[PDB]
Order: C-alpha cells, then structure tokens, then sequence
C-alpha cells in the first residue's frame, strides 16, 4: 500500500481528531478509542458527530487491507500521537528498526516452521507485529508471539492493533518482571525501558538486583528475558549504546556469561532516533549442550541505513554469521 495505508490513516486521523475534541482526551487515547470503534463496527461512546464518525468508518472495509497496511496505518497515527510529551521509555519502535530486527531473526531461525517470540516490555506491539508480519510473509513460518506491558494505554493500543491487524497473539497487561505465564520462547525481542524499576521487593528475586536503592529496569529485563528463553534460543534487545561503557555493565556481562553469550552488538544509525541517544541491537544466545560462543563477537557500526558503502560489508557479514 501506502495507497491503502494512507486511506486507513486518514480514517483514523479524522475520527481521532473528533474523539480528541468531543471527549477531551489525548490524540493517542483517541487513537485507541477510534480503533475499537472501527474494529467492532460501532461508535462505542454514543452517550458522550456520531453520524460523521460512522460515515468515516464505513468508507473503508478493513478485510481488503493487508496486515502490514493496517499496521503501517496505525504506525502513522501512533507516531503523530507520540510527537510531544511522550517519554523515551514510552516511544514506539518504528519499522526502520523493526525490519532490522525481523531480518536478524530470519538469520537465527533458519528452517524452523514454528517460532515462538516474547516481548516482555512490548508497548504498542509495533515491533512485535512488524516482526510477526515479516517472518510469516513467505507462508512457511508460524509465529507464536507474546507481549507484556505494564502500561494501560499502551497495552490497550497493542490489543486493538492486534484486533485490527487480525493477529492471533497473546498480550498481557502486567509487570513483565513479575512471574509470566509464558512458556520459554525461541526468541526474545524488546526495546528496553531504561531507568529505575520501582518494585524493590520483586527486584530481590533477580541476581541483577541492586543492594541499595532501586534496581535498573534495563538490567532486570535482560535477566528476565534470558529466564524465559529456551536453551539455545536468542535474544535481541534495543538498548542505548552508552550502556556498554558503564562500570555497572561488567555485572550484566558476567551474568550473561554464566547463562549464555553475546553474539553481537550492532550500532544503529543516528538519524533513526529523535534527539533519544543512539541505540544498538544487543544479540545474545542462551546456553545449551551444543551451543558455543562465536570466536569473536560481531561489532558493527551501522552508521547509515541507506548508504551501501556502509551497509554492504556489515550485511554481507551478517548474511553468513549465524550459518
Ligand atoms: C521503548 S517502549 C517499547 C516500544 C515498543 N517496542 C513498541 O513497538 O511500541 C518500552 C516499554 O517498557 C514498558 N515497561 C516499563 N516497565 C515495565 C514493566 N515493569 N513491565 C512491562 N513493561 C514495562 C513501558 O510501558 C514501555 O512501553
Ligand atoms: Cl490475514
């Protein structure tokens, strides 16, 4: 599409701008509200224009749009809704990055016909649904995906996006660092929250707990993720590249080595971020009886997404890395 995704976004935008004004809610909260209307084929908040909304919703038939066209349409609305006032930790992962994650999963899953995935801090699930739609694109791989988020609005947006994209996935509204009723997955992916974890009692259940004060949410997510990965499975975390140079990272490094290994660290282009400090993709493998670390960790500086002088030698290496 784009043709189709713009059509959908125009319906979402116009109707959310109405609901934003009538209900006096944020554009982002209006995107959720308009999306349930569209999905369920009702104007859900009638006792609170109604003709105008209905006409806009009936102007499209969603069955005629692909999952990716529906996702890309929501992505435009989410992006609009997160332009100001949203903290970095609540920012959705754009597919400029998600496609890169989907590509990397493609290398590790190889000729598996079933892949299970967990994002334990999933937000809007844009990353997760970008990954799902890419892997299933060929018609051979069945993805079984689970996402967890603690936030009401973001998990609601994950849930309606799943509904609108016609996904069969599991989305949990809870603390992703508490116990998860999720079976161990082939792959963990997450764009990690960075800062303090406020639940100091739950933190105690983790080896990466800090003795004094709040623990780091970003460290505990690495440990939780490894906890819910199958032996020999992989983990892909988006993290600030500055994490690696802190003295505290030595502790996470030591932890990882007791449980697996680092496969690679791929720095992402600056222009993918607002002015967000530059993130990197941390690639981990969980230990097993027939898994060894690479001879050398892949360290790649993907300073451009578009210039092949930069991308070609990096992608050529990644093409063979996991074989
Ligand atoms: C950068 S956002 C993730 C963006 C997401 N990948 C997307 O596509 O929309 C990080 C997420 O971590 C979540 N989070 C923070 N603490 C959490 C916790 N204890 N359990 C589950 N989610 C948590 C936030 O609500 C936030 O959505
Ligand atoms: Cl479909």
């Amino acid at each position: 599409a784009n043709e189709a995704t713009q059509e959908l976004f125009q319906v979402l935008d116009n109707t959310a701008i109405i609901l934003q004004n009538e209900l006096e809610i944020s554009y982002l909260e209006a995107v959720y509200e308009t999306g349930e209307n569209l999905f369920q084929k009702e104007v859900l908040q009638k006792e609170e224009k109604q003709l105008k909304l209905q006409a806009s919703y009936e102007s499209i038939e969603l069955e005629n749009f692909s999952n990716e066209e529906i996702r890309k349409g929501l992505q435009l609305a989410l992006l609009k809704g997160m332009k100001h006032g949203i903290q970095v930790n609540h920012q959705m992962t754009p597919d400029s990055i998600g496609f890169i994650v989907a590509y990397l999963l493609e290398k590790v899953i190889q000729k598996k016909k079933n892949v299970s995935i967990l994002d334990p801090a999933c937000g809007t699930a844009n990353l997760l649904t970008t990954v799902i739609n890419q892997l299933e694109l060929k018609g051979d791989v069945d993805v079984h995906a689970s996402g967890v988020d603690v936030d009401d609005l973001l998990i609601s947006l994950a849930l309606v996006g799943a509904d609108l994209q016609r996904q069969k996935m599991t989305l949990l509204h809870q603390d992703g660092l508490a116990n998860l009723l999720v079976d161990p997955v082939d792959v963990v992916i997450s764009d990690l929250p960075v800062g303090y974890y406020p639940d100091d009692e739950n933190a105690k259940t983790f080896e990466l707990c800090r003795e004094e004060g709040h623990s780091f949410a970003h460290f505990l997510f690495i440990e939780q993720g490894m906890r819910y990965t199958k032996p020999g499975g992989y983990l892909f975390f988006l993290v600030p590249d500055a994490m690696f140079g802190t003295s505290d990272f030595a502790k996470v490094d030591k932890f990882i080595k007791k449980n697996g290994h680092i496969e690679g660290i791929i720095k992402l282009p600056e222009t993918l971020f607002k002015s967000q400090a530059r993130k990197s993709i941390l690639i981990l493998e969980k230990a097993d009886v027939d898994v060894k670390p690479p001879k050398e960790v892949l360290l790649a500086n993907l300073s451009s997404l578009t210039d092949p002088s930069v991308t070609a030698p990096i992608l050529a290496e990644i093409e063979n890395w996991f074989k």
